[PDB]
């Protein structure tokens, strides 16, 4: 019993992150084989290839614990930075570089100097940034899941939003959003709820014994999705029924039912009561986070 | 900026995992240099549960009665002796990846990462807290017992926890690494209930200054109040009393905001008075008391919004 945010164990990543420092900018890099990716701003309007030109490898200090490595080589990608190094990573894991949709989670490495602090657990949101916890120093700090025993990079950290929010790119230097990796006027877009994913966590709660907002009503998709635009929850799709399948067939409430649920919960509230211990409706749990921690899946 | 519950990076952790398996049970095991500490209870059976006689069951097993794996190792088991609620098994093989440690028995209303595993294998890591009744309210399914709760603050870990058993309220009760309970509870299968839970007061206060130093203000008032006033108002709501000491641990946060830990209380008790109002606090519909003020230090930022 209990359903906690979760995150994937760290160690896989911890082995992977470095200290990057070039002039008096210094943000982490994730060695992965002779090859260090950070955030192209490190070397700072700016004219990323006419300041990557007058830059020479000796200029790119990279430190892994108490070693200096030899940078032998500089090139980027969109908004990531390479650094070839002349030692491969002994502690490489088995990886891929994804790139995320908005309402996939992801666990976050938060480093500062090329040392990891803490690890949490965040969604992607619809308007493409994270609620983080990042203070100056945390650029680099990068975004993963476990698939298995391979590592699948899909975050890195790069910038703060006016609202204390924050974005980043994939490992490929693309952003998730319209956001652009210079101080200019930027801004979060309106935000919506990941309803996927309030729905999973509904299905969490009725597992671990929280059943009072379970009602004897169904609806139709098209009507739940009026209700939910009115509520700024992102559109509820057939594929989203579909994933939802499993946890439907496991606790004998049909998608649709829980739709009825939750469109109660949205016109009436909560009436002094809380589900998983919380009087908001939380969506930072995908229907696979919800198998896998009411399953015990391990790394 | 932002506020997360945070737990620290497991990885020196995950080294230290180990599968234990006694006859039919198979629970996890830290191993730490050339010891493997695991639940005693690993020697019982479901039957002996009720009143099991560990000195007992424990001198009818030999060595190579307990199977530990290290991945895709067989670790040989070269001695065993039990210390309080754990068992320490002795193996041939000192832990390569063992990290800097020490054993600290802590505290209600202290935090720590738990790595939960099954098999030996880590499956995720969260943050909680050791609640005022000694529970913690964990995630945890069966084939969790022996997973460790800890703390990694510089470069050394602390273990603080390590999982035994599920209360019937869904709450979990464990043992500090010395094998001593945590709470008025017994490795046996007897009628036992979590005490009344209460909140974690000097933690909320915590959370607030951590509410403040990211620039939010909603919540605070013209008032002050004596400690007294606040603890007899706080009783009534289920929070714990706040002493002296919480009050002098409340000192750098208080001096960091330029708010006294006596106008903060102030504000919780109105809070406490009035609810929420359609307002949240750092992304929270509920006042949080999961974060001590030593978290929020580590957290948050030297500088006000
Ligand atoms: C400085 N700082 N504080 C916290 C924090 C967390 N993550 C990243 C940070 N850094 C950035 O985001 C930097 C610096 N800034 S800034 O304006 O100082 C950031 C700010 C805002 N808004 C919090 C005050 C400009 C900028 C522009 C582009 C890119 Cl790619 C990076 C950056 C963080
Ligand atoms: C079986 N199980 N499910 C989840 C879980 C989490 N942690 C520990 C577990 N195991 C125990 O707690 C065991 C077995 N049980 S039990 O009755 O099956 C526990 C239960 C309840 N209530 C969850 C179903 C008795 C008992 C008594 C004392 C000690 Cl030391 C260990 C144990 C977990
Ligand atoms: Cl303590």
């Amino acid at each position: 019993s209990g359903f906690r945010k979760m995150a994937f164990p760290s160690g896989k990543v911890e082995g992977c992150m470095v200290q990057v420092t070039c002039g008096t900018t210094t943000l982490n890099g994730l060695w992965l084989d002779d090859v260090v990716y950070c955030p192209r701003h490190v070397i700072c309007n700016p004219n990323y290839e006419d300041l990557l030109i007058r830059k020479s490898n000796h200029n790119f200090l990279v430190q892994a614990g108490n070693v200096q490595l030899r940078v032998i080589g500089h090139s980027m990608q969109n908004c990531v930075l390479k650094l070839k190094v002349d030692t491969a990573n002994p502690k490489t894991p088995k990886y891929k570089f994804v790139r995320i949709q908005p309402g996939q989670t992801f666990s976050v490495l938060a480093c500062y100097n090329g040392s990891p602090s803490g690890v949490y657990q965040c969604a992607m949101r619809p308007n493409f940034t994270i609620k983080g916890s990042f203070l100056n120093g945390s650029c680099g700090s990068v975004g993963f899941n476990i698939d298995y025993d391979c590592v699948s990079f899909c975050y890195m950290h790069h910038m703060e939003l006016p609202t204390g929010v924050h974005a980043g790119t994939d490992l490929e230097g693309n952003f998730y959003g319209p956001f652009v990796d210079r101080q200019t006027a930027q801004a979060a877009g309106t935000d919506t709820t990941i309803t996927v994913n309030v729905l999973a966590w509904l299905y969490a709660a009725v597992i671990n014994g929280d059943r009072w907002f379970l009602n004897r009503f169904t609806t139709t998709l098209n009507d739940f999705n009026l209700v939910a635009m009115k509520y700024n929850y992102e559109p509820l799709t057939q594929d989203h029924v579909d994933i939802l399948g499993p946890l439907s067939a496991q606790t004998g409430i049909a998608v649709l039912d829980m739709c009825a649920s939750l469109k109660e919960l949205l016109q009436n509230g909560m009436n002094g009561r809380t589900i998983l211990g919380s009087a908001l409706l939380e969506d930072e749990f995908t229907p696979f986070d919800v198998v896998r921690q009411c399953s015990g899946v391990t790394f």
